[PDB]
């Protein structure tokens, strides 16, 4: 990560772009099993072996709470949710393809907002 994305402080034009990027991934086909937390009667032992859980809608509180001070801080979150996914889930399931397909996406949609903060 440059400079900016780590050391400069999230203006309030910032986060009307923060809050385009996550409604974006939201709205995205593949989104379902990341829009909320995980059902622990779905997954009996994810909070067992997960320590720190993430997922969409905890990141829309956060964003409407001006939780984020640093780009940076945004983008742990959002990789939280992936990796959580690709650790938990084995290669072959579909929540891990879901994980692959997804932040692809996001990976697409943040080069965009770095890009539109700059110039
Ligand atoms: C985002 C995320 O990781 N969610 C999630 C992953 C795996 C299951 C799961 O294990 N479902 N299941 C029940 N019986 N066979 C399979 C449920 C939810």
């Amino acid at each position: 990560e440059d400079a900016m994305t780590v050391l400069t402080p999230l203006t309030e034009k910032d986060y009307e772009g923060l809050k385009r990027v996550l409604r974006s991934l939201q709205a995205h086909k593949m989104a379902w099993p990341f829009l909320e937390p995980v059902d622990p009667n779905d997954a009996p032992d994810y909070y067992g072996v997960i320590k720190e859980p993430m997922d969409l809608a905890t990141m829309e509180e956060r964003v409407q709470r001006r939780y984020y001070e640093k780009l940076t801080e945004f983008v742990a979150d959002m990789t939280k949710i992936f990796d959580n996914c690709r650790y938990y889930n084995p290669s072959d399931s579909p929540f891990y393809q879901c994980a692959e397909v997804l932040e692809s996406f996001f990976v697409q949609k943040l080069k965009g907002f770095k890009a539109s903060r700059s110039h």
